[PDB]
């Protein structure tokens, strides 16, 4: 099911990037194959530099179910999750964490080499609680891709 | 000036905790001496693990100047910014950051060890850039007690 919800996480980066919402990042939060919520980048939609996907998701998430906490539920991100959003997830008490791209998938397009410590394990006082799984294979492909394809999308616009 | 709005920060901590809003958290966003946002942490109100007093701050602050960047405004936390906060500060490209109380003093009445390296000057993949001072004095002074004077008067998260 891991290859399910992270592709749906795929999709929802390239429906925001479409409608303008933010850049070409979802996040997909799962409770025992039950889908709580779906997102992707909203910061230009909403004026807000935090709503990325995966601070997003959890916000809805946690609305939905009515706790702050979603100990029961996993997270699938289609791009590495940045400082921000990998401290929310910890705050978020998440169990587990499936994303799609390496940061420099999104780095190598324009953004910021802002990579979090925690989730590669360099930290000196940061360290995660999360168990973290990044994906391989064909889901690994389709998220990788994401940006080189939306680069291409708008090319020459 | 310092002072002024760290002092504020911290008022926005008592408040908060008085009000159920969330735990001792302040944050106080100004733009050339002029307050842009003030505000606490929102976690109990929201339902929401991600509203924190920084971050609240920042989406206020965002969505007041109906911009994504701070580049020009400063951030005064009542205490040290943890790894989301810090992150969200990152991203907004707040220019500086004036903390009160060091993460050990929440740490000391039960919030997690969660402790931002990039801060402390021991990140490796985060690299901020922003100037960044730790209260001193009246100032260290003030924001260490918020936790002593209001401990059991919240619940934790
Ligand atoms: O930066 C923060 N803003 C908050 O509102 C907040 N509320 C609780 N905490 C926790 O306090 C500790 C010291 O930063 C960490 O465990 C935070 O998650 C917070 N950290
Ligand atoms: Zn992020
Ligand atoms: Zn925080």
């Amino acid at each position: 099911s891991d290859h399910k919800f992270l592709t749906q996480a795929v999709e929802e980066a390239y429906k925001g990037v479409d409608c303008g919402d933010g850049g070409p990042f979802g996040a997909v939060i799962v409770h025992n194959n039950e889908v709580v919520a779906s997102c992707h980048n909203m910061v230009l939609k909403y004026t807000d530099p935090t709503a990325h996907a995966e601070v997003t998701a959890i916000r809805e998430a946690c609305k939905k179910l009515n706790k702050i906490e979603l100990s029961e539920c996993e997270i699938y991100a289609s791009c590495e999750p940045c400082p921000m959003c990998f401290g929310a997830i910890h705050l978020s008490r998440l169990k587990r964490l499936v994303y799609g791209a390496k940061a420099e998938a999104a780095i190598a397009i324009g953004f910021d080499d802002f990579i979090a410590d925690a989730l590669r394990g360099t930290g000196v006082y940061q360290k995660s609680s999360l168990e973290i799984k990044k994906a391989d294979g064909n889901g690994a492909a389709i998220a990788e891709q994401v940006f080189q394809n939306t680069k291409e999308k708008f090319r020459l616009y």
